[PDB]
């Protein structure tokens, strides 16, 4: 009685491109001048094939890679297999996804279904070091057919020290309402190993994040450590056990978090009030 | 026929104390001047709540953080959210537990059962990182009804370099005889990445280090990768196929090993000897 | 219908030897002269046994330690147990292996089955890491009955900042034929965490790296960090989905790629050629 994904099959058409920032970062946007990092999310069901007319707008050659998804090579989005895009180019990008099945061999297909990711492959260096670092990654979510959907997604991508390329002590903070179901991507990036953690919630270290029943012996956890490339996923219930209040995430290496690369879960009554949160004094 | 845990649901009361120490680290205890590092094992049975009367006795602020339990933000353990202590002062914390169940909307809701631990949030620095360098860190375990108990249960903390605060060679040792059922609660705190290993047994990577029977598909393993805050446990049959012995565990990163870090699970025949172990060479 | 393990329990014996190579590196091998890094392979099924009479033709101190597997402590492979070898020297070493079971207590007891792994432990310290470093390390592949065997296995150890102790731009290379079903063995070494990454293919994060139906909620991935002495394993279908290709992997640690530490699963066709690669280019 939660909504949940219904099954897949759907081609799907969809236009992105690669910008450069006023402030020198870049960012992928699905329309000219709005590009964002992390880049806009990408969801489709199993089954759903995409094709992405992607224009690179920048000064230099650029690309699209993404994990977990089925592409042929010449989607590869290297240079190694000429996949990636000259200044200005437009190249079309196919991205496919299966459900799982039985093969003929009798051994089991596993699915498309997850927490995955995109982001460049050539701005800097020929594994996208420079662009990954400027801001070119965004996340992708494939549903299986059955699996609950959230009221909310957010993504938290930990990028070398930063937070979404953020500075220090500027979030970003999310908000939600007693009750709500939110969904965190949670993506890493860069050079250092992190260990997300999360206040005043948790999740199940397995594909949805979500325990399926009483049988999944899954580790229940609040803390989890991630190097460059990671993908997971959860859902939590806000404030579930625990209340509103301005919980805390960030990444529990001791001098990650005392640089001050740190956000706020406010998880809001009705009022929109936050037990021992004054606005003022944020 | 093993001990198992029964159904949850009682109040605890509990005091607890921050001391600095005679050699300047600062430790948690039930007792004054019986404060140890790590801090005393806290062990609940889902569904129980602990109502924790805190007293800090020291000349710095300093508070107690918990993860994975249920607690309401003015029980959160920062200076954030107004919930650290003032030198001398009391506060009561309230820790909360719950049952796994069926949801209003269908959905699974987990429970709180697993291996967690309790650590200062506000020593040294507004994520405790000095208070956590000093000693203030401790373990606690949730257990859920049908849990197999140990015979014993021993906690090896990563922090930093050192295994529970103690310098180079010196341990700590931990003593068993052969048939033992032995739990080990493993946590890692500060800087550094960690791989824990253990000489001559292994374990089930999921919530409890034990599979339930044959349909688990859990990697079974004798090495782990770590992370600050990270908290995980298991159980072993002492010397179980192996015999008696001197049983080496250490972090398995070259460097850290050979700092001389590293301990002996020493697992004992009834006559208390041990096979290639001659205690006055040690 | 594909082909699976039987059930084990024979008495297996091979000889072993630890060498220096001539160029500096040292390599454990079947036979004298025949060294190489990685080690050989070594595969055995549940409830097997196997007596390694290992033989230390260089001229400092070698052992054998394995992960996993069921040893007395007398094959610890350490110094401290005298279990060691002097240079020169031979010593069997025995590692056995159980099926899982109920045990009496009615618990279940784990089998030894899963990607395991062999090192040396005394050269250069009193953990081998001088001779981790120089090469002495290998696979251990434990097979439970009805697991699903490969067309093929490949071994690709991180040993610090090398793939299998190989130069940058070396490889190493694997090759396979669509449809193929490939097994790699993934084991890391030394003093830094990595995370494994695989372009075009994914696994399932579990025991055997492939999911057995639709009840298993192990997450789906083609990224995966490691830290030293960590050891996985997992099957693909070669461009299952996908089709021919110069498939990369590498570790996405972005400075460690970017030092040209990278190999090719060259996926082809039956006539041999793979789209997007030029035999002649590389
Ligand atoms: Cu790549
Ligand atoms: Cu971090
Ligand atoms: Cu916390
Ligand atoms: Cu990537
Ligand atoms: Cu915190
Ligand atoms: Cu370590
Ligand atoms: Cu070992
Ligand atoms: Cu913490
Ligand atoms: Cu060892
Ligand atoms: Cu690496
Ligand atoms: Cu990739
Ligand atoms: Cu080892």
């Amino acid at each position: 009685t939660a909504r949940t994904a219904p099954a897949g099959g759907e081609v799907r058409h969809l236009k992105m491109y690669a910008e450069k920032l006023a402030d020198g970062q870049m960012g992928y946007g699905f329309e000219k001048g709005k590009a964002s990092v992390p880049g806009p999310l990408i969801e489709v069901n199993e089954g759903d094939t995409l094709h992405i007319e992607f224009t690179n707008t920048m000064d230099v050659r650029a690309s699209l890679h993404v994990h977990g998804l089925d592409y042929e090579i010449s989607s590869d989005g290297t240079a190694m297999n000429k996949s990636d895009v000259e200044p200005g180019g437009t190249r079309t990008y196919t991205w496919r996804t299966h459900k799982p099945g039985r093969r003929d061999d009798g051994t089991w297909r596993p699915g498309s279904a997850g927490y995955w990711h995109y982001h460049d492959h050539v701005v800097g260096t020929e594994h996208g070091t420079g662009g990954i670092r400027n801001g070119l990654y965004g996340p992708v979510i494939v549903r299986r057919k059955g699996d609950v959907l959230p009221d909310a997604t957010h993504t938290i991508v930990f990028n070398d020290f930063t937070i979404n390329n953020r500075k220090p002590h500027t979030g970003p903070d999310f908000e939600a309402t007693v009750g709500d179901r939110v969904e965190i991507v949670m993506i890493t990036h860069g050079e250092y190993y992190h260990t997300f953690h999360m206040h005043g919630h948790r999740w199940a270290d397995n594909r949805t994040g979500i325990l399926t029943g009483p049988d999944d012996p899954s580790r229940v956890i609040d803390n989890k450590i991630t190097g460059p490339a990671d993908s997971f996923g959860f859902q939590i219930i806000a404030g579930e056990g625990v209340g509103a209040g301005a919980w805390m995430y960030h990444c529990h290496v001791q001098s990650h978090s005392d640089m001050g690369f740190v956000g706020l879960f406010l998880v809001k009554k009705p009022d929109g009030t936050i037990p021992g949160y004054e606005p003022h004094e944020h």
